[PDB]
């Protein structure tokens, strides 16, 4: 079998990405954020507290003829970010771009933080990442990639994000016709739970290319990229005016400039991520001060190659035995 489904920036800025996901019979259509950066299946419901739903399209199990509650599971998780959100779990029929599991665990949100009730786009998460990270207790569940790999004609997914416009999920098969060139494929180590790769180095601009090992993980669900503070320093010296600004939370530029492009190494290949996709606009309404794309991982404690990183590529996330990452240009 295979799946293929279309993924939808939230905003002008592709602060993330959401896709259409059916669940459960006769289908309740939800829009998730697919993130390679956890491992929980979690939904807005009509479990959540009232007041934390805000514009939501909420799943209601009761409605759902193939639903049933997993008796006893609880879940809980916080984000990277300071986010979280927690509650109980059924399991149900699952559909993303005509691939269908059956019996997925659907954790049902009683409770979610304040960033996800004003996200009004987003009613809920795919992780993507390796099920050793999911949170369901007592009895730890598996991802839907995971459920579907045995049926797939291919164990991988590949994500195909674009800028400022749609781009593509697919599940069991290569699109051979949406990237340019060879995939180039490189290691990835699970023992995190992340699709954890070693980047061979980077090049800011028309600059000479620097060979540097860069370990860091894949994930669709960051927006930014997140490197070293060397890295990230040396990039915005390149831009007049850009500083690190502690009150705003990271380096800032002038709105006026025009700004370089930003390569990172796979193996022998090259990455090229356009200067515009790491203009994030104004900081505030009519600010001429802009957000960088490209911020220091500096205790974060993990180097981050998100959405910024992934949508100048076709990415594939190969699931099989020995799991590996790949990278093409597009």
């Amino acid at each position: 079998s295979t799946g293929s489904a279309t993924t939808t920036p939230i905003d002008s800025l592709d602060d993330a990405y959401i896709t259409p996901v059916q669940i459960g019979t006769p289908a309740q259509t939800l829009n998730l954020d697919f993130d390679t950066g956890s491992s929980d299946l979690w939904v807005f419901s009509s479990e959540t507290t009232a007041s934390e739903v805000d514009g939501q399209t909420i799943y209601t199990p009761s409605k759902s003829t193939t639903a049933k509650l997993l008796s006893g599971a609880t879940w809980s998780i916080s984000y990277g970010d300071g986010s979280s959100s927690s509650g109980d779990v059924y399991t149900d029929t699952v559909s993303v771009g005509g691939l269908t599991v059956t019996g997925q665990a659907v954790e049902s949100a009683k409770k979610v933080s304040s960033s996800f009730t004003e996200d009004s786009t987003i009613d809920g998460l795919l992780g993507l990442a390796f099920s050793t990270l999911n949170t369901v207790s007592p009895t730890q569940q598996k991802t839907f990639f995971d459920n579907a790999k045995a049926s797939l004609d291919s164990p991988v997914f590949t994500a195909d994000l674009g800028y400022h416009a749609p781009g593509t999920y697919n599940f069991g098969f290569i699109d051979t016709t949406a990237y340019t060139g060879s995939i180039t494929y490189t290691a990835v180590s699970t023992k995190q739970g992340f699709w954890e790769w070693t980047s061979t180095g980077y090049a800011v601009g028309s600059g000479t290319f620097k060979s540097t090992s860069i370990d860091g993980i894949a994930d669709t669900g960051t927006t930014l990229l997140y490197l070293p503070a060397t890295v990230v320093s040396a990039y915005w010296a390149q831009v007049s005016g850009a500083k690190s600004s502690s009150s705003v939370g990271g380096y800032v530029f002038p709105c006026s400039a025009t700004l370089p492009s930003f390569t990172f190494g796979v193996g022998s290949a090259r990455i090229v991520i356009p200067g515009d996709y790491i203009d994030f606009g104004p900081i505030s309404t009519g600010s001429s001060s802009c957000f960088g794309g490209i911020q220091s991982s500096a205790g974060i404690g993990i180097n981050i190659f998100g959405d910024v990183a992934l949508k100048a590529a076709f990415v594939v996330f190969n699931g099989a035995t020995t799991p590996t990452l790949g990278f093409a240009s597009k």
